[PDB]
């Protein structure tokens, strides 16, 4: 029988977008001179820009080597076949500075990937038994197809890990007047301890895109993949694998992937003006906040300096911080008809 | 001394258009091949597109002819000289039915078109005597410069005739979104009686711009041209000139330049389907209206099908005829600028 690896979720969902396209043209595990240049230049060793490192990492090395055909285990069962082409170790930190900017294991994603081992194998993979998906969960051929069948020329994707409040809707509404549709595809990966559980997300956006948008024009799909709170390298990557997903443009906000306050608000939009045009157009829209003087929500490039003061934050921070503390959040945080939704995953 | 022709407060205004480059490629007075290709296949003979006939009208056919050189007069004194390359006469009521979409003299713009006489000239046009204009009236270079000036390399333009209600308001804030500034370019021209003077407008919206608005990226300056009230076509013709303004994106609403339902409220969107690139980019935004459920100013666009039976509708029509001693509500027009509209 065939050299056996057990392989974790975060592998077997990233094998998956490897095989569907999800994450082109990166078309399999890296090697290690691909993980070093992604991760250092931004760019695959063939040119193309990339900025998120796609591992198979090990805490002990394996057994195999180039040319082998293992099998890799996933609940038990064998899932997939992997045809490895390189066997190396990384120095994970020196590599979590350049991803992360923070070698820090306090970082969420940083201790994710320490986690997982400084052994690597590189080299395409094949789906055996796939794993069951919901209807939610399409893939890039299914979600172009889609769009093609509603004639959906211009979309503007919106990515999210969080239930919705009125500054992720803002968004979505800038995105909804600017494009034929907009599809929300919320990350179904591995989280941190704090966003909420896929189970609220998908409940919370379907009532907000069923009783408060028009159902019509918002496609509602999920990306399986995890989180890695790496913020402006995670923004582009968002965006390049929402254009495999046939999207047109893709909208960023404040402090897009990032975890607390350690990256720069807007880090992720400048960091789009250091790389070439990538094929799909960036939607950049600053602090979306709660402005008594404006009327309602708003944002930083239509509401005026001289209104700070009356400005309210809208972050889920302060979201599940009211609700864990048995707090209601006001209405102009969340939508009332949501609470129950929100309060029930805290 | 040369021949001699009076022109009306329109003539003065589009001679001036036309040396400032605002409505580039038209170069002068057009030709009457000009004027029918332009109203028949919105194209110049040339290839440019271009949608509304800029002629010089005479209710009686002047003396001059080809190779003559005209001065223009208009209030008492030498405005400036047009080289007349041709003169003619046009078939107004055919004229209008293209232009207009109709030759009713019920609208506007067909009117005030007829009054101008079907004898017209063509030509090149030098000014002699520029008339005073304000620090709102800039012209195309003028605030081309002002971008610079600041840096805005992404503008968007938003046309207007009338006073700021929260629909327009909305507009404006979804340009800031857009852009590094937006340009708010009222016309200062002729408007019909109905539509909210330019002293008050001027008054409403720069106490919007000071009070509610990024005073530092909203650039207000009036476009000093007519209002032809001609929907779909105007609206290509704003898209134009403000190009020449130095927008790289401009703002079209619901029904667009219209009057009364003489359009549908969504031809000034298709017909820019029907025309090639014109090197500014067309931000389509349909009914903007006020609703409850969503929670405030939403369109057509963002307020779900559903919700319509609770969407409250704006129209500057409403409020101007509604102070009938009543009083706008604030999902409508902002309270603060009562005062000014009510002057
Ligand atoms: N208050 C806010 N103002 C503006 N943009 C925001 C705000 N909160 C979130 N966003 C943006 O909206 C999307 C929602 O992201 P979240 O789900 O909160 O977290 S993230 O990991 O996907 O960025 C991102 O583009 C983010 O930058
Ligand atoms: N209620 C409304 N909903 C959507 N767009 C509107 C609305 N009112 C005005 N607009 C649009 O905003 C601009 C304002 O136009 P108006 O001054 O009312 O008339 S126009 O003659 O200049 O077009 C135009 O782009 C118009 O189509
Ligand atoms: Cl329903
Ligand atoms: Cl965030
Ligand atoms: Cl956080
Ligand atoms: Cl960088
Ligand atoms: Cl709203
Ligand atoms: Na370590
Ligand atoms: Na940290
Ligand atoms: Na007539
Ligand atoms: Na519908
Ligand atoms: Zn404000
Ligand atoms: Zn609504």
């Amino acid at each position: 029988t065939l050299p056996a690896l057990e392989i974790g979720e975060d592998e077997r969902l990233d094998l998956e977008n490897l095989a569907t396209g999800a994450f082109f043209p990166v078309k399999g595990f890296m090697t290690r001179e691909e993980a070093l240049s992604v991760a250092h230049e931004m760019r695959l060793p063939t040119g193309e820009v990339w900025t998120i490192p796609i591992l198979l990492q090990f805490r002990e090395k394996p057994r195999v080597g180039p040319g082998n055909t293992v099998a890799l285990l996933h609940g038990g069962e064998r899932v997939a076949l992997l045809h490895v082409a390189e066997a190396y170790e990384l120095d994970l930190e020196a590599l979590a500075r350049a991803v992360f900017g923070t070698d820090s294991e306090t970082h969420p994603g940083v201790a994710r990937l320490y986690g997982k081992g400084p052994y690597a194998l590189a080299g395409r993979v094949e789906v055996l038994k796939p794993r069951p998906r919901t209807p939610l969960e399409k893939t890039p051929e299914e979600v172009r197809a889609f769009f093609r069948q509603r004639g959906w020329r211009k979309v503007v994707a919106f990515q999210t890990r969080n239930a919705p409040h009125r500054a992720h809707e803002y968004l979505i509404r800038l995105g909804l007047e600017l494009a034929d549709g907009v599809l929300v595809h919320p990350i179904l990966g591995a989280k941190k301890p704090d966003d909420f559980p896929t189970e609220v997300i998908v409940e919370a956006y379907q009532a907000l895109i069923r009783d408060f948008l028009p159902q019509e024009r918002v496609a509602f799909f999920g990306l399986a993949t995890p989180m890695r709170y790496a913020g402006p390298k995670e923004a582009v990557f968002h965006a390049l694998v929402r254009k495999n997903f046939g999207a047109t443009h893709f909208l960023v906000g404040r402090d897009h992937a990032g975890v607390g306050d350690f990256y720069d608000p807007y880090a992720a939009h400048r960091i789009f003006d250091r790389l070439p045009p990538l094929g799909i157009e960036i939607v950049k829209v600053g602090a979306v906040f709660h402005c008594p003087l404006c009327g309602g929500i708003a944002s930083e490039r239509t509401c005026p300096e001289g209104h700070r003061e009356k400005r309210t934050a809208i972050s889920m921070t302060k979201v599940r911080a009211l609700l864990r503390e048995g707090k209601a959040p006001p209405s102009e945080l969340v939508r009332p008809e949501l609470l129950p939704i929100l309060r029930r995953g805290v």
